[PDB]
């Protein structure tokens, strides 16, 4: 027989070990010829597992290098103009790759060239609140300071906009150990720790979903149309620069100025963590200077993306995707998620061979340039927009398959969390102490739900991964899953190798997961997803599920706005239509449900199966949100304080956020009352579509 | 047998005379007492003809009216003040009418107050050319003048944002004889041509698509958020207002400074159409008085929607629109239309009384507010549009019936030339002289293709009907038809009666249409259209007729650049994009077409369908055109100079316009060059809509 069993057995552990050892001997940078190989060998392999055509698509966009005949690095700068200390130009290479030629040194993709000097100022994580701290609670002006800020938190370029609108001018980055070093773990290479020569590199664009900078709107083709660089988008007007806590240590340790104003200012290094501005007063005549000369280059990246054609729906696509580039080895990440879509490809190919297709088409895609700000899946979905938003079922995203190995990790649409309970209760978990229990069970207990009792924990999608463009923009049925650690206050920071040199395939073999048992498990979630997405007669959504979750967002966004009471009297701040349409949303999906379990005919069933697969669709408003036209789910948008984060009724959140600063409060609310308009409306469109038709 | 035939002929010319005598009885001005009881009226005569549901949607919108007791008019005003010259109140009441009450007396809707006073500049129909002519030629300075210009040519609201920018204070409109009276054929009560007390209302919005100016986007239902006047959208800025020939004759006569700068600048009064600035010598010192006192008022509107449920195919909606609002009593525009779409209805729900019903869904409509700026259309429109996007098989509009009594006229998108030629060759033509011969006969004599030889005429849509939202906006392929008359020029015009009080019953009865054959013959036209596209297996449309068009509008735009060689050379114009997304869909319309002849299968049939269906749908750009973002059909949009007329590849038109008069060409060329990338890139993507889907 050939069922979800059949595939989910052909899956092996020793498989996705082969694969990840395969993708990680050298860096695959986008953009460099190595990163091209890779595609064409991944291309090859994909034919010949099976699939019924396996293209390369190319786009030319906006990549940041550093000049590599001259390096970034920092200084401390006496009075004279010399230069006393200065920052590494290198992370020490790991054992047995101290000879691997071609690892990009840190840097933060997209900073603009510059050497400016100044005085230091430390902003905490650099967020929202740690800046309305500073200048509101202590008064201290960034404006011409240096801004010096730990890693943690909140995605790096919300860190870079807020340092450039508190008028910086630059941004120092940093992996404090409080953040990147577990008590009682060793650094890399005897452990899974950041050693003090680690540096996390990353991109500190702000794009808000529009992927290549130069060509908002449109794919990066051949002939396309390239805004100039001073037009483009989302790039910052400040250089910036990472650096490990050794370095750190050396520009934090004569910081003067005020003291921190709390313990939750504090790292674990050992200094006063003083916010400063500048030194303490023997070294007060001493400087920072920063030297940054990086270019952005337009340049050449690859997808691979492969088709297995539908037997029954061939127009209807249930797409895997994740990306190939790497910072530098990706042991982790992305090669831990790719070498698991290669062994579910193989498996799905297996199948095929043995004369077996699924009822839809599944796309397989190896995106490139992930790293530089989503840029080949969203070039992709601009090329194709019209084929996703007409024929586009679901896109299961698989980027890495671990950041722990503590319990499951899932974030996705309300209309996905049935097939997800559903499917986990089917597969066997691989926690020591589950041993012939479900991962449904094993999860639950590790990750119990904050709403329900006996269920597990699924969160929200933000952005900050390949997904974005699909969901956010597209409005197409999206989820993720993968193994992770037991850190709360550490969800959006990274493991503590994220996006360093350290990051190997000894790291995974050593320390993560030596028998790849979580690697199976997460084949085992993404690769039973998309079986059921592509097979199932019904699609696996339950509407119901989006109702209860849009009754909770909206007590949530009344309870905000209650924090303000006379000014919801003063101008008639009505939460009233927006929850009379989650009413009608749960009213109408319940009649829905009923006649979907109550209706032989394939034309009420497609008919069906229509209406669930563009229920997501409705969520979509055409006009996008606010400055963000990119960003069109009116449910559903990155926090425009952290784009790793969701927020729900962005619209309403971000009219409400800090509105008691705001000089016209009539304007204000008139703006909040706005967003209550178009989240009613959006809600009851969406609603609608599930009516019976006609 | 239930099939085309049966339907045709169940069509009575005499019960369209009976519905437009019905219709025509009383004013029906939206906004009014009497038009909502009209809207109960046609809910119920649709119940009771036998649609599945027939229910008001209503919504509450900004309207225009005078003020009942502070009448708008013009006055000649002399050097102590003494108004010594006055416009009339209103239009003689025709014969028998001369007691109706509630009849609105002339006026340009949404005009704001005022009552400027200034010198006359003639500025022949107010065109951008007539503006370039006057200020770039003949160097005359609009700048705080009261502009007069005749109706025709163009839609009145070019004409006002022409005036507008010209810098003038306020604008007098009225109808020529030259365009209004057609030579040798009597006045109105006795013949068809505009009396000199006749006047002809209508709104004078610059909307752009955008429907209610104080909700674009979203309907404006009971608790729409509404943006105050200052930021609505189209509103002109100066006072406007609407007289006839015999009060013009008395503005124009004293009129002085240059002389008309040719013949194409003179009517047919008796004077000397000199453009002033301002009276000659002896007068020099009178001045023309506006006086305007209409107020906008938000007001509700209801429209009249009524479905006949697919049998096989529920949702897959075919529309069959046009509106029930009239300026006075509406005899041709719009009860000519109403009485035949009644008459549709009528004969549909015969057939289904007998237990027939079509294959897909129709919709059937009544819009309110069409003629102050296609309000209800769109309003509904917007409240649906999730519905419509992802259901929209075809909209046809019903607006006037006869506009003459020559030859049929059509404009619809290419995909409907083939059904519009083939069901025209089955129609009986009502000409005389081709008695026993097809309509497809008749008209293609009267009016023949300007490319082909043995076809007729079919022109692109423009705006200024209810069809715009539809078509221009959301994708969904659109038509039109109706009879017209042999007067090329005046082809945007109007008919002599066009929106004056004597546009009544006795108007069509007596000197159009005494016997109600033409009315038959569009009802049949309407009627056979609906009827194909709701009932045909495979969708009656042929991709490569828009294969067809698209190169010749290639050829259009690449020969208007080539005005400009030189440019071209230096800003590297290349329109190989262009003509290489052309040359594809060429090719893959024509593999289409073959699989779709070649292809028992009803997932492959509607797969095939929905290609079709989805095909217009590929057109239109998510970003819209350049500050017109309800206008996202790439390859038509209204023309920016006249909204009635159809302009294709507009962005790259519009890019092109008068650039030999840009400051700063490489500014211009660059954007004619990204124009033309969007162009080639939407042309291509919805060639790749056709392709294999997998
Ligand atoms: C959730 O679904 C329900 C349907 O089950 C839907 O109910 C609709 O509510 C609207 C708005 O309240 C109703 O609108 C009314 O319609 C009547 C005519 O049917 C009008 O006369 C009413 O207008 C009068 O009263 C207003 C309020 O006092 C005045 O402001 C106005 O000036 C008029 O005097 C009003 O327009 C509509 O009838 C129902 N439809 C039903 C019950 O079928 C509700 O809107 C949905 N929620 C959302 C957010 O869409
Ligand atoms: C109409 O359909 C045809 C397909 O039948 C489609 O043809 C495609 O054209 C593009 C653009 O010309 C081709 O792109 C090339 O792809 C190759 C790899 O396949 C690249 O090496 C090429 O890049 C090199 O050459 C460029 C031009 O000199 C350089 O600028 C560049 O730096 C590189 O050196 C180039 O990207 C593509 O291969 C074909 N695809 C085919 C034949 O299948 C055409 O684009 C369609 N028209 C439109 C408007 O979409
Ligand atoms: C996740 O699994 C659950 C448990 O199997 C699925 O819910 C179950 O779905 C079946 C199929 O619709 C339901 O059976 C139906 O019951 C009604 C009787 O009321 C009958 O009319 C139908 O003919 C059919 O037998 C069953 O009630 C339902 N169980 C529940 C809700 O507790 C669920 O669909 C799965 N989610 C997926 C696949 O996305
Ligand atoms: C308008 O009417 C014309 C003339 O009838 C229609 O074109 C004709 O359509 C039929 C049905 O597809 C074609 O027949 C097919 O011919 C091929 C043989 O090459 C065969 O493989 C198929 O099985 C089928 O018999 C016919 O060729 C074609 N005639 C033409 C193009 O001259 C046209 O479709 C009508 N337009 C509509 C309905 O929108
Ligand atoms: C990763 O695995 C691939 C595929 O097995 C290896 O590429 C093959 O290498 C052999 C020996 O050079 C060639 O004969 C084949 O042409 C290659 N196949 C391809 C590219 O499809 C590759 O060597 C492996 N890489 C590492 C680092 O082990
Ligand atoms: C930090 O690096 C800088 C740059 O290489 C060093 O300063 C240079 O030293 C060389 C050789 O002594 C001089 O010729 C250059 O003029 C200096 N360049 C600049 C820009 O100052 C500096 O010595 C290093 N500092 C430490 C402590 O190692
Ligand atoms: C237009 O026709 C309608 C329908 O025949 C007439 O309305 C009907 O009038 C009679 C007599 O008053 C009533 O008994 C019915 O209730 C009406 N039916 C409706 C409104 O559905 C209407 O009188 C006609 N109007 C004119 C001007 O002739
Ligand atoms: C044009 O109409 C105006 C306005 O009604 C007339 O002027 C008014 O005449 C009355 C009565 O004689 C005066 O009391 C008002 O003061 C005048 N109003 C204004 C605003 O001027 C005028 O007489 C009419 N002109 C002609 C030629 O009929
Ligand atoms: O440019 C972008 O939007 C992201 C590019 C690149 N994305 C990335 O590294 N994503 C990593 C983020 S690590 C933090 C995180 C955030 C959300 C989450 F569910 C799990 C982990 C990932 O999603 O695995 C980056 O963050 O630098
Ligand atoms: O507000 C608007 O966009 C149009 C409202 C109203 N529309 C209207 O009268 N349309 C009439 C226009 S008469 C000129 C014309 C234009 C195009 C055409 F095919 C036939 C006639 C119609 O289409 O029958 C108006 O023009 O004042
Ligand atoms: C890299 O280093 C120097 C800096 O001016 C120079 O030789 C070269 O132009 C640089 N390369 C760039 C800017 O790409
Ligand atoms: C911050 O500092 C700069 C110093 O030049 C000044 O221009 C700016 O106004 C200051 N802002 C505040 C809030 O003190
Ligand atoms: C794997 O699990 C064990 C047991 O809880 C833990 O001690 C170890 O640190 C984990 N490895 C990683 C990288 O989290
Ligand atoms: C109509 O006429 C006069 C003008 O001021 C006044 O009595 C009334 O306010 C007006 N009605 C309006 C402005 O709707
Ligand atoms: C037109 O006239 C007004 C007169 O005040 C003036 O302001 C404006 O600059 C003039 N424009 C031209 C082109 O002469
Ligand atoms: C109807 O047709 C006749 C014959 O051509 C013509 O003389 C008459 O003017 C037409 N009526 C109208 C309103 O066009
Ligand atoms: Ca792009
Ligand atoms: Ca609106
Ligand atoms: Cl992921
Ligand atoms: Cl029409
Ligand atoms: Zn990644
Ligand atoms: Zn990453
Ligand atoms: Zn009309
Ligand atoms: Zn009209």
């Amino acid at each position: 027989k050939h069922n979800m069993k059949a595939f989910l057995d052909e899956l092996k552990a020793e498989n996705i070990k082969k694969f990840l050892y395969n993708f990680t001997q050298i860096p695959h940078l986008a953009g460099t010829e190595q990163n091209f190989q890779l595609a064409k060998q991944i291309q090859s392999q994909w034919k010949e597992f099976g699939l019924d055509s396996v293209e390369l698509a190319h786009y030319d966009v906006l990549l940041s290098y550093p000049n590599k005949t001259h390096p970034n690095y920092i200084s401390i700068i006496n009075e004279d103009g010399n230069e006393i200390f200065n920052t590494s130009l290198f992370e020490p290479p790991p054992p047995g790759y101290e000879n691997v030629s071609d690892i990009v040194p840190p840097f933060s993709a997209f900073s603009p060239q510059g050497m400016p000097e100044g005085d230091l100022v430390y902003v905490n994580y650099a967020r929202t609140e740690d800046f309305f701290k500073l200048e509101r609670d202590m008064k201290i002006n960034c404006s011409g300071k240096i801004v010096i800020a730990r890693y943690g938190k909140v995605f790096r370029g919300n860190k870079v906009k807020n340092a450039q609108l508190a008028g910086a001018k630059g941004v120092i980055l940093y992996s404090d150990p409080a953040d990147y070093f577990a008590p009682g773990v060793k650094s890399y290479p005897d452990g899974w720790n950041l050693p003090g020569g680690g540096v996390q590199r990353g991109n500190i664009l702000n794009l808000n979903g529009a992927g290549d900078p130069l060509t908002p709107g449109y794919p990066a083709n051949e002939y396309a149309y390239r805004r100039g660089i001073a037009e483009a988008v989302g790039l910052p007007s400040i250089p910036v620069h990472p650096i490990g806590y050794y370095d750190a240590q050396k520009l934090l340790e004569k910081m003067g100025g005020s003291a921190p104003p709390d313990s939750s200012w504090r790292g674990s290094l050992k200094v006063p963590y003083n916010v400063g501005p500048g030194f303490t007063g023997n070294f007060s005549t001493q400087k920072v200077k920063m030297h940054i000369h990086s270019t952005n280059e337009v340049t050449r990246i690859y997808n691979v993306i492969g088709t297995l054609r539908g037997a029954v729906e061939p127009d209807r696509y249930v797409i895997l995707g994740g990306h190939r580039d790497s910072w530098v080895f990706g042991g982790i990440d992305p090669q831990s998620g790719a070498a698991v879509v290669h062994e579910i490809v193989r498996s799905f190919g297996t199948l095929k061979k043995e004369g077996w297709r699924p009822r839809r088409t599944i796309l397989f895609a190896s995106w490139d340039a992930e790293e530089f700000g989503l840029l080949g899946s969203t070039e992709w979905a601009e090329e194709n927009s019209r084929l996703l938003q007409e024929r586009g079922v679901a896109y299961i995203n698989a980027d890495s398959s671990i950041e722990g190995n503590y319990t499951l990790r899932v974030d996705c649409t309300p209309l996905m969390y049935s097939l997800v309970h559903n499917l986990t209760k089917e597969l066997k978990s691989p926690d020591e102490g589950f041993e012939g229990k479900s991962l449904y069970e094993s999860w639950t207990k590790k990750s119990p739900s904050p709403e329900f009792s006996g269920m597990p924990r699924i969160s929200k999608l933000g952005s900050g991964n390949d997904f974005e463009v699909f969901f956010q923009r597209l409005g197409i049925a999206s989820g993720r899953a993968r193994y992770t650690k037991n850190w709360e206050t550490n969800k959006f920071s990274g493991y503590p190798l994220y996006h360093s040199v350290y990051e190997t395939y000894e790291l995974v073999e050593k320390f993560y997961d030596p028998m790849f048992k979580y690697h199976l498990t997460v084949a085992q979630v993404r690769g039973g997803m998309v079986f059921e997405l592509a097979n199932s007669i019904v699609l696996p959504f339950d509407c119901r599920d989006y109702a209860v979750v849009l009754r909770k967002y909206a007590d949530k966004i009344y309870s905000i706005s209650m924090k303000h009471p006379q000014e919801m009297k003063t101008y008639s701040v009505s939460f009233d239509s927006l929850f009379s349409a989650v009413k009608n949303f749960t009213e109408i999906a319940s009649k829905f449900s009923e006649r979907l379990q109550d209706f032989s005919n394939p034309i009420v069933l497609r008919m069906m199966n229509d209406q669930l697969m563009f229920l997501e669709r409705a969520f979509i408003d055409p006009l996008g949100l606010p400055d963000r036209p990119f960003y069109r789910h009116v449910i559903y948008a990155p926090s425009s304080h952290n784009k790793y984060a969701g927020e729900s009724f962005p619209g309403i959140y971000d009219a409400l956020f800090d509105i008691e600063s705001k000089v016209d409060p009539s304007k204000a609310w008139g703006e909040v009352k706005r967003q209550i308009y178009v989240a009613a409306f959006t809600v009851q469109a969406a609603a609608e579509t599930l009516s019976e038709v006609a």
